[PDB]
């Protein structure tokens, strides 16, 4: 489903790459402009592993999930993958390790060299 059609499909947004963060958008946004490094910025997410065993919404929260771009809150693919999307766009991300929580993980929620898939709705976004 959703994982593989971006395995398959996606875009890849490293700079260098290695198809470490994939890319789909799903339901286009509006404006000309993506978020700049220092915005705050206003998500609503799904996420899981690849190994099916976790998933999480922002939802889950009753909230949007708030995070300022670039500043290290989230793992590299989210500060890479949001500054893509536009303000409304659903994108798919498709996530290798070295770009989320690495050979060491974050035990117990994230195992070690874990690939993850989320879905990201973009709210809004804010300047510093
Ligand atoms: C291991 O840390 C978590 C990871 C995720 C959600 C969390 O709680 C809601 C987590 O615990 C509290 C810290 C919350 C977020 C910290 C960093 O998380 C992140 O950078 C990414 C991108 C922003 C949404 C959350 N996220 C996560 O890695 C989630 C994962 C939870 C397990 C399924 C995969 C998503």
């Amino acid at each position: 489903g959703a994982p593989a059609t971006v395995t398959e499909q996606g875009e890849d947004i490293t700079s260098k790459k290695d198809r470490g963060v994939l890319k789909i958008v799903k339901r286009v946004g509006n404006g000309e402009e993506t978020p700049m490094i220092g915005d705050k910025v206003y998500v609503h997410y799904k996420g899981k592993l690849s190994n099916g065993k976790k998933f999480d919404s922002s939802h889950d929260r009753n909230e949007p999930f708030v995070f300022s771009l670039g500043k290290g809150q989230v793992i590299k693919a989210w500060d890479i993958g949001v500054a893509t999307m536009k303000k409304g766009e659903i994108a798919h991300l498709l996530i290798k390790p070295e770009y989320a929580y690495g050979s060491a993980g974050s035990l117990p929620k994230i195992p070690s060299n874990a690939t993850l898939f989320f879905e990201i709705e973009l709210l809004d976004f804010k300047g510093e």
